[PDB]
């Protein structure tokens, strides 16, 4: 008798944060994790998330992966971690005015670094902050609104990623993905996070 695990296909489940880490994507939801290599494809899963992160909380709120660093930087609550393979770097968790937010923000909802333009986008209600990776500060003139920025893109988010050289940004919410075409912002399509990521 073990306890009761999320079922994806059978379950509803929103991620807590969705991120390409190390070439494979993981979907974090409590203290849980499924993988897979590439998205149509069914994950492994639940693998339980301190078997990877041993002092990351029970929920993180937004997975990203440093491109450059290659670190995975997680965020939960107003705290964020940043690690090298599992092993938590220098000085982690630091809150997240360490990384050039506003003490107002107590947790971020998504964040990613996209490719397009290799700096980091972190969402947090309506709004989102660009961080520059190299310069590990942020841009200026930010906050931005997403509804101001970004197109046909919804507020609270609840996870984003963009993929590979695939060249699409993914929003995901509820139980919807946006697909972004990151030569195109023009163009946004939708689809079906079950069947399109946990291959339901
Ligand atoms: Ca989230
Ligand atoms: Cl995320
Ligand atoms: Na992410
Ligand atoms: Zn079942």
């Amino acid at each position: 008798l073990g306890p009761v695990t999320p079922e994806i296909c059978k379950q509803d489940i929103v991620f807590d944060g969705i991120a390409q880490i190390r070439g494979e994507i993981f979907f974090f939801k409590d203290r849980f994790i499924w993988r897979t290599v590439t998205p149509r494809d069914k994950p492994m899963g639940p693998l339980l998330v301190a078997t990877f992160w041993p002092e990351l909380p029970e929920k993180i709120d937004a997975v990203y992966e440093a491109p450059q660093e290659e670190k995975a930087v997680f965020f939960a609550g107003n705290e964020y971690w940043i690690y090298s393979a599992s092993t938590l770097e220098r000085g982690y968790p630091k809150p997240l005015t360490s990384l050039g937010l506003p003490p107002d923000v107590q947790r971020v909802d998504a964040a990613f670094n996209w490719s397009k333009n290799k700096k980091t986008y972190i969402f947090a209600g309506d709004k989102f902050w660009r961080y520059n990776e190299v310069k590990k500060k942020m841009d200026p003139g930010f906050p931005k609104l997403i509804a101001d920025a970004w197109n046909a893109i919804p507020d609270n988010l609840d996870a984003v990623v963009d993929l590979q050289g695939g060249g699409h940004s993914y929003f995901f919410k509820g139980a919807y993905y946006l697909k972004l075409e990151n030569q195109s912002l023009k163009s946004v399509k939708f689809g079906s996070i079950k069947s399109d990521w946990l291959g339901c």
